[PDB]
């Protein structure tokens, strides 16, 4: 007793035993409501960003968008062809605030897609192909786009989103408190217009969705957009009030994406986790400017600790080796996963941890993409005794 | 009494002094024992030909001192070959209407937003967040255009406006007079905004740029692309706790300080146009502006503008270049043509009869349908809000 | 319980701040003068009097730049004659470092302290000929390829924190200790920066920068203090606490700036922080605002208190110095009531960048109040 | 004119706002449901009983 | 409403809805209280395309 | 481009109802051939509410 460091332990551990006591509880007794929140249909020529307001309504635990597109190439006699990201580059960014101002994610179109493939175990809404002669398979073309769209035709698009607030369907953490009286929530989607969308035999197709020798006669028709909110209602009340997970619904989960730039040639390359958040998972993407190849203009990606010590340093085929044994295949060529759901990266326990690609084949205007995915709380900072 | 109805003794035996100073000490005790926070509690982006009318929703913590309204536009204009240029009140013609409602859903303010802006620049003592022009080497300006507005926009350009407005709900920031208490779970606390649209933001030539941003002889292709806002509250978090609940100045925040306008018409060439103040009112601040038929004049049009008095006819008649010259040592400058400032801070109009101060304009030149457009700022002490009457009267 | 004392302490604090400042007389005198020549010597160090209660100093910076280049011509950075004087180091008597900071961040406390820009001609419509008379702070802009500019600078090195308030004031009482007033001054290679070179410490910036050099260097050092001190039964009469109290200045520099995250700067846990001047140098480039996403102030690493996008940042400091601070260049007022923790980090500044270029760079400049454990020894 | 030359009709307090701030068609719909008719042009009806 | 819209003409529609709580004007069952601590009421409205 | 609203009305008092004007325009672009009212007519302008 009587120390507020190990005072503060003490209540820490009462009001985490009270949080995952209250959590269960609200599992038990909520029911799980989806319903829509917003539909249009717009044309990119004109306006491509907009902003949807969610009900305030109940715990509210994640947005499913579906985003439709129709692409024209108006070109003579050249054809284009999907890049690697593909139908994924049709939202180019993801915003979500909260009712006081705390922005949850900030993703691209990309990394929302990769986060969401990495939290199921396979390719996100995808279907398997199986032996079976019962006629299973690609029926209703949930997530859909065409290989190619020759001079002259048209194709349609079809994608699928999830935006997480809560961490998982049994992880309340993250998760947005709706049923009492505040500021609206808001969401910010910017789409792909005809300027992002098309790149040039030779460009960048990083952010794009075709790219090919037709691609400047290319253009939209439509998007449209459908936004569906997934929270949860009838919830528990107790003699005090409501019961309510305390600690999970004032925690964070968050979906921040970055980038870094100046890669030399067999030299390693740091980039730092910076905040005091709780790291869960990392995406790397190698830009190598422009280019994008399966492991070969890396010498080895690794996780750096304090005392520089690595604590996973793998070969580029030995770290989609342990890819492969979460999400039962390959990400993209330059796409490089690091689960870390286990033990979360934390530069409050073993001291400050890095990120680390040792390149071995730079090009110009290189740079290398982060997508992080992690959570954050409120960091209580007791004393220890002497103040000076 | 002898210019005034109610001397500040007079005056002073209709309070209960011992709940004043028990008042002056609660908001002594809240000052020094909270933290001013100002956050964001309200953004969207929009078409005005689409929704103009917007409610804003505010965040229900503390004590909130006022909104700061930032409002951006971006207007085209899609003239073949005529350009049009910036009005004299400009971008502050962005915000048409500014309605406050508080958690127990009465009305605080309800004013336009040129008026809130010239209120905002003569309690600052200079024009609303602008940078003056120096002789110094070292690069300070305009860098980051608060305020901003081009002064043309030609045929077939677009233009970037910015405005700033802050809405006040507490009188400043070391007197507590006018604030709200906010910790409460209700709904009805909200501030309605109106903005420019398509119709009132553009104004022909010869026609009355009063309300307008732009005005040329391409005005009826001149169109908004897009209006954003942004509305940040300014409060006062974690609030001492003695016992008996909050420490609260409680005449504090059973006072309003409010704004409001109002339109007389009626004038007539050289004779008094006597605008009455309103009884149970306690009159801050006064801004006229004279609209002569869509015509604004530097003063060439009044004979003399003045305040009344029952008793004690006039007290400050003066020539308009005369009554620019004390605001000049107010606000350093003096407002657009047609704008005319009266201060009342160090002794305030407060009067228990009605029409016992008016306000005089002498006019020399009256054009078809003119008017004077009043904006008031008052102290009107809930309670008796209830039992007031109309603003104004000609 | 113990604030029945403390607060007794503070009244007769008050009590003794206004019997000397009614009491003595405000005297400023030229304490040292030296011209030089910066290729020889730039460091110099400069002995205040031992007299009174000093105030602080008022450095004025003279230069002649002469431009040997053949054809082209340099331009005025944008911090400008600011530049001049690269570093400002007070010592007390007893050993105490009272301020360690830049030129260019001790000018913007200079700016922030008047309400606006340190000693400047504000422009009027008047006919009077009123405005840039006597040249008190003058740079040319541009410099020809031959040409020779002539600047003129003046610094206000803070002891006390106003004239009314003696608050980090040095009661000058011993003969046998003496005060520091090291100045490091510009050179010719740091006060002229090439195309394409950080142009933040330097004075001139272009293309005819490489044979750009000082011809002179002239500084003349002001001291204000306050004469005729009152004296009661037992010494001095006093205000304790004001003169226990020192007023620094301080600047930083961080880096690992990455966009779309937030970058956290901590703030100590036992000073008073009165103001945070944070400037965005991003790789040799200043950006006026586009650059930002949003600036802060959370407190345990999680909830803003002033969360305000660059343009709104921007719309508070124009209520405080009525202009705008140079391309970068982001001020934050703290002075009604000051950044206090206890516990370290447990507030600290937050800048989410947009745009990061390789070398960019966080320069952080502080000013803050800070306690001694004990009285400073009056008599 | 039949409510052509009226931005909006209203009915104030002191203490209270506008308490029925209405367009032309919409205080017109008011007295649809009281006279089961309209009034003529610029006859505009607001019932207080 | 008008009866017709000949090919090339243009028409102009006008509309107006109750949506009812409470079921009279001298009888409150069926109406909402509003001055309740949960939550702000909406009114979801499909339209014609 | 849409059709659906969401309106979020204000927490005051006792809710009794809500008014909802509806304004339209419908252009015949059409040759030759008219078009002529249903027997609901405009109040198919709201489809669900």
């Amino acid at each position: 007793q009587l120390t507020p460091a190990q005072q503060a332990a003490l209540r820490n551990q009462q009001a985490m035993a009270a949080n995952l006591q209250a959590r269960q509880i609200v599992l038990q007794q909520s029911y799980p409501v989806i319903q829509q929140v917003e539909t249009q249909t717009f044309d990119p020529a004109n306006r491509s960003v907009f902003d949807v307001t969610p009900a305030n309504v109940g715990i509210v635990k994640g947005f499913l968008v579906k985003v439709t597109a129709a692409i024209k190439n108006n070109h003579a006699t050249e054809a284009v062809a999907l890049t690697d990201f593909g139908p994924a580059n049709l939202v180019q960014r993801v915003i979500y605030y909260d009712p006081d101002n705390q922005r949850h994610t900030e993703t691209s179109g990309w990394h929302l897609h990769f986060v969401n493939t990495a939290k199921q175990g396979a390719p996100f809404l995808s279907s398997m192909v199986t032996d079976s002669p019962i006629k299973y398979g690609d029926v209703m073309n949930v997530i859909d786009a065409p290989a190619t769209i020759a001079a002259g035709a048209t194709g349609e698009l079809t994608m699928y989103y999830w935006v997480p607030l809560a961490y998982s369907e049994t992880d309340l953490t993250g998760a947005v408190l709706a049923n009492v009286p505040q500021s609206k929530q808001r969401l910010k989607l910017e789409f792909a217009n005809n300027n992002t969308a098309f790149a040039a035999v030779g460009a960048n197709p990083l952010e794009a969705i075709y790219q090919g020798a037709g691609a400047a006669d290319c253009e939209f028709e439509e998007i449209s957009y459908t936004v569906y909110q997934s929270y949860l209602d009838q919830l528990p009340v107790g003699q005090n009030g409501y019961i309510l997970p305390l600690i999970d619904l004032s925690t964070l989960y968050n979906l921040e994406n970055s980038a870094q730039a100046g890669l030399t040639p067999n030299v390693d390359f740091v980039v730092q986790y910076a905040n005091l958040y709780r790291y869960l998972s990392t995406i790397a993407v190698f830009d190598n400017g422009g280019s994008f190849n399966a492991g070969t203009d890396i010498n080895y990606l690794s996780q750096r600790t304090a005392n520089f010590s690595d604590t996973r340093k793998l070969d580029p085929k030995t770290w989609a080796a342990q890819t492969r044994r979460r999400i039962a295949t390959d990400f993209p060529k330059g796409v490089y996963y690091c689960d870390n759901r286990d033990k979360p990266i934390y530069t409050l326990q073993y001291g400050n941890v890095g990120f680390v690609v040792n390149p071995k084949t730079v090009n110009q205007n290189a740079r290398l993409l982060m997508g992080y995915e992690y959570f954050t709380s409120r960091t209580e900072l007791v004393n220890a005794g002497t103040i000076s």
